[PDB]
Order: C-alpha cells, then sequence, then structure tokens
C-alpha cells in the first residue's frame, strides 16, 4: 500500500503507471528527487486527480505560481498531493483509498511539468 517515486533533472518520473491494491485502506506515495537542481529551477510535486480534472488542476496550479507550490489553494479537484521538492528533498502523502471509485480514470502528475509529459495513470486493482 505504498510506492516510492522519483522525479529527476529531466522532468521524468520513474514510473508512469501506479496500481493501488483495492484491499488497501490507505495508500502512500514517497516522492524524492535525484539529481542536482534546486526547487526554484526544477521542482517537482506529485498530484492526483481524475483524468477529466487534470488539465484544470495544471492550468490553475501553474497560474498560482512557485510560492503556492504550483497548486490552486484549496483545490477541490486534487484528491491528494505532496509539496514541491528540489534535488535531495523528499515528501510523502497518504490518502484514503475510499477516495477512489471503481470505473473512474485517475491521473498523477507534477503540476509545473505535466505539460512537458511528467504524468501517468493511477488504477485500482
Ligand atoms: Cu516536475
Amino acid at each position: 500500500c505504498s510506492v516510492d517515486i522519483q522525479g529527476n533533472d529531466q522532468m521524468q518520473f520513474n514510473t508512469n503507471a501506479i496500481t493501488v491494491d483495492k484491499s488497501c485502506k490507505q495508500f502512500t506515495v514517497n516522492l524524492s528527487h535525484p539529481g542536482n537542481l534546486p526547487k526554484n529551477v526544477m521542482g517537482h510535486n506529485w498530484v492526483l486527480s481524475t483524468a477529466a480534472d487534470m488539465q484544470g488542476v495544471v492550468t490553475d496550479g501553474m497560474a498560482s505560481g512557485l510560492d503556492k507550490d504550483y497548486l490552486k489553494p484549496d483545490d477541490s479537484r486534487v484528491i491528494a498531493h505532496t509539496k514541491l521538492i528540489g534535488s535531495g528533498e523528499k515528501d510523502s502523502v497518504t490518502f484514503d483509498v475510499s477516495k477512489l471509485k471503481e470505473g473512474e480514470q485517475y491521473m498523477f502528475f507534477c503540476s509545473p511539468h505535466q505539460g512537458a509529459g511528467m504524468k501517468g495513470t493511477l488504477t485500482l486493482k
């Protein structure tokens, strides 16, 4: 009921498909950032929404800027998220699996780099 995920200096996560076992009550993502670039140059977060909500979350988050960790404050569309991290920093987020529904499509992404392809699927199994 946990996954370790890395975001690197070239705007890539080390996975693009996360599976959450449906028997898990909570799920945890441990985000880290190998590489050498600091947060105000190549910062990453990990953000979860429905596939439908992803674009809005990214557009509104980018507009919110670096000091808001590239996320719209109190965004109802964001199921779970970490803070923004630079190289050598780490952050974890845990969420209730009850927040995911069978039949729905979910995406994870880094909001500042989602447009550059830093995204993937999250699926219940
Ligand atoms: Cu990123």
